[PDB]
């Protein structure tokens, strides 16, 4: 019996993924922002973040609006994130991130980034 | 036709309900946060927050354990908040507090507390 | 400190709940009156009606049959009113409401009816 | 500027996929093999194999019935390789699953394959 | 009225086609293998393969480059085959061959020479 | 050594490709008979006719125009041959086609029609 | 500034032609049509027939072989109308002459006799 | 019997051949004048001109060297003329033309070119 | 070895062969010219003209009428010339005789009469 | 009036008619001297030699077997002169030729050739 | 029937036509050499050499004057050879002699002459 | 010193003067005898009889008429005779010869005639 | 005028003449046949026989000597009858006379001499 | 044995010689008369006249003076008569004729002329 592992195989499924989400390719959900659109496969967000995945399980819709709290950018930064597991934004937007990474539940990532927090006040 | 309107008939029944979440009353959900187990009910948590609404939806425990994450003190007063409308904490404590409503999707209370924090900056 | 009150919260959240009695949503409890079957929650009734709230401590039953006495009509009547804090009715029919208001214990409600009836008197 | 990197973020996340594959959650396209169904998520298997890619980008079906060549049992360990990156599999099933890679266009795994036949030759 | 049939018209044509590739006449479709440089005519080639069929139309480039796994004498003796009908090629390479076909989709031809190695191995 | 043989295959190739003239698909010529465009392939074009064949190896236009004498309905007739294999027609047309096939050299098809129109005769 | 016109020095040119062509002179192509061997000039049937021009362009070859389907005796009544654009023969003939017409792809004189064969049927 | 006559045959024939001449198509002879090479057809020369009639029976060269006295402007013109039967030069070169023309031995034009000069004389 | 010349040898030669023809004596051959006949060797003219070789290797005939074009006179002059290598005649004359000496190909004549010419022009 | 002269017309008329002897060009008189067969041109003969002169005046013979005692070499020796005017030869052969020479009456050659053999007396 | 034959009538009639001559009895032609003047008898002069034979048949001249070259003494001894049949000479004066021979065409004794030369030689 | 003799030369010469007698040749004077016109030459004539000397001698006529009595028979035997030595007739005409003989004063010939008539009269 | 004739005259004239010859008288020739002398009179023989007259005129000789042939008794029998115009003779003389008389040139006698031989013959 | 007679042989013979006298031919006297001289042949004089016979026999001389007497005119006359037998003279020279006529002693003449002189007298 054989067993076969690649370690890189997940970080070039990944790239692969975010190019075709920027090439629009294969999006099948809409997302609305503060009036801004971006295209996105549910799959991927529903296995990535606990909200998107209620969110799918209960409701097919091909356009989803999030609360106008949530901000378009802080957006926009952590689906990269989900795209490429990296985040580069200016310190003051932080909160922002932050508060809605909670909204999504990513609990690793609010850790870290409370950690984060707490080193820079200290 | 006769018309009938009950002001705080909203706000007696919550004190009711408030006050037999407080001598464990037919309360049918125990919630285990950072070993702290504190009763609710089902229906007044689901009806509240829509995380604990889809999370019921999908899983009918008596108990549920939250995320290590989830600080007592500040998912206890955001409980409490929850059960009688009203937040009482100290000025150091308003991060984490707020933290926690944001991973229960109180949109309005981030809101709020957000602003609020940002007042205090400024 | 801060405080913070929303003073539809309550108003909304009963609209919610009625909405999801009618939808079936999370009711446990089912109410036969002169063989018609309605659907409801055990906490909503128990915290409404302290004849429910006792019945409930002493007997955890999904089913409850009422007496043949009672009319089904002034029984949807009340559960409308309780449900959405809004009765519509005939006036012929305000007394078995009354008499089945009196059976709920609805002092407030038995008080206003009867108030009523007396001004249609006089 | 902050960077955050969770190695085990996308092991994780292809575990989740693979339990959701299970459990049949979100499976939008069903595939017929010898007979034999498989429910699977359009999206993964697309971002997977560039065949599987090319199919559904030319062909929006909610069944895909591969050709007779393809063996039910060398696609189901395929299958769970591309839910695992892990293939345990029978020594004298290794050209048949083999074979069946190659039309999957996995160049990597198809190298590996061949270098593992290669050494048992020698 | 009359119907006529040349069994020998299709042979006919593919030989003189074939001929007129190894003139290099009217190819309009360069191959890269391996840094080999092999014409062809488009036509010819997606009307035969589902995988080049794809490929043209989703890219309409007079060079393709395959990718570097595909072995150069593998892919030529197909090329033979494809444009005669016939392939001939020492047993060991049979495995090779065979591979390259099942990256072109060459089902028919993927299972006649899975036949043969078994017999081989017998 | 093996030996491969579909005597079915070229001629399902020929109606793939057929296929695609009749939807449109591929066609690189259009054809101007008597005012009406017909799209068709190139490659079939000259690999099916001397006289056609020489017409594309001298020019190299996308649009090719007919004598006005030569009949579009001969010519539909004479295409679905080329394309098919088979001609129906009725009786008294029977000698433009014979006409038009000249022009186009489709020699053994002259052969019959000459001797069909003389068991006609007699 | 003159202007000179010769209007039967086209006429004359084509006797002198015509009168080296019954001696025999200068004739650098021989014609095989039905085992009947028959000389002319490449160029003057280049300029008459494209089909003849198209053939010479490609095949540079003192001897040509005529189909064997094409008349001897109606290929020498359309070279004598080639060589004096007059062309007398019998009535019964008039087919197989236009027939070869047709393959010369004379399509003026082929529109005449069509035309003539009309006049006679009616 | 039939005949049939086209007047405009013949010029249109000559125009096809004058145009190959000027495009190098099917010429068959170089003829250097004062170190000037110009191409054209033997067999079109030699039935126009007597001179080149004789010329060409007696010496099968791919290239003719004309006397020096020849001069390349009137022995272009001359062609032109042979190709077309019209010429076009300034007045003055009337003369030199004229020589050239004798050397050809075209009667027809020199008994033209001798009336013309006398009447401009006069 | 010795070495004699006769520089008078030829001239004296070519007068007695003039003197030979004008007493008619071993003329072989008769030019009629407009109706006029003056007989001449055959050898002679060959040897002279190029044109008078080549139509002699084409035809032994005793009597060579020329074209009616050419007139008597300049051929007369043309002859005493050939037999004498002088030319005497009025000049109005010269362009007859100079037409006559480019129908015989008398090239070093034709120079030198076109040089005269030009010089009389200028 | 004008007067051209030709010193060298001469030279190359002869040089021209000796090629055509030994091109066997016109000849038109077979001389057989001692067994061998040589062609010449009768008036050549006639005007260069009295003898040959009064032979073809009397007789029109294309065949003269002159008397054996005439030695081939010195006859062509001689013929050699009559065509260029130059004689070499070995000493020794001087008196035959010079016999040869009276025969044919050459006065001039066969006074300078006895003043040579006096000059060699002395 | 008889035959008489006188073998010395021939010889009686030539020394009388000698005599005749010497007597200058009968002499017909005068004949003029180097200034000498000799008679002699034309009908025996042409019957005896081939040039006096000609110049006779073509000239009727009472005298004739031959070439200066031609010795008069040399022509005296051959003259009475012709009218002897013997020559006596010197020795020196042979070659002389020879030459006015060959001159006459006396090839008889032209050759014994050279006979007797190489004798001498040798 | 030598000496030639030629034995044959007399004969030949005879012969050959006979023969250009017969073809009319150099004939000199013409004899009437009753009727008969014979040519002849006067040299030979006179040279062989001393009457035809003395009668030349008396008159130089170009015709001689000879007495009637003279028969043309016998002069035609005695004039062959002259020129050949040699004498045909038959025998009755023996004398009529022998008269003329007399006449002409060949008294050798009239000997030996003389002689034979004795013989045959012994 | 008168006339006066004596035909006797002559002949006693001639009797005179005969008398004196046979007297020797005037006798100015001698005669000498075969050996006998024979005195005559030279102007009597001139005048009767014209040879005797020409033999006279060229030669004046007092004695004449004849030919041996001639017979001295046929000579003197000739003479007498010249002298007297009588012959008497044998019948075997005839000859002999005879032929002296044609000799001498006598026709009328030699006339009678050949009609008596013939007679006798006859 | 045959005889002869000649009756006109003597008038022939007498009219010759008459002529030739004329002519002086032969003549060998000459006769003196009166200054006149007259050529004869002596011997017919002395065969004819007995005073000839006796001037001759007895004077040799080629010259005779005859007597002054005898007139010129006579003697001539009487000369004729002798060589011709025939007289015509004036009747009145009769007397002077006859009297030379007797120095003649021609006494028949005489007698005659006497007896035509008596006639006249009488």
């Amino acid at each position: 019996t054989i067993q076969i592992e690649f370690p890189q195989h997940s970080s070039s499924l990944l790239e692969s993924l975010n190019r075709h989400r920027l090439e629009g390719k294969f999006c099948d959900v809409s997302l609305l922002v503060q009036g801004r659109e971006l295209r996105a496969h549910k799959a991927v967000l529903a296995a990535a973040s606990p909200y998107f995945h209620d969110k799918l399980l209960l409701g097919d819709a091909p356009r989803l609006t999030l609360p106008s709290v949530i901000e378009a950018d802080a957006f926009e930064g952590l689906l990269q994130l989900i795209y490429s597991g990296r985040l580069r934004l200016p310190l003051d937007a932080l909160p922002a991130h932050l508060l809605v990474a909670s909204g999504l539940q990513m609990w690793q990532v609010v850790d870290q980034c409370s950690e984060i927090l707490r080193e820079l006040e200290t």
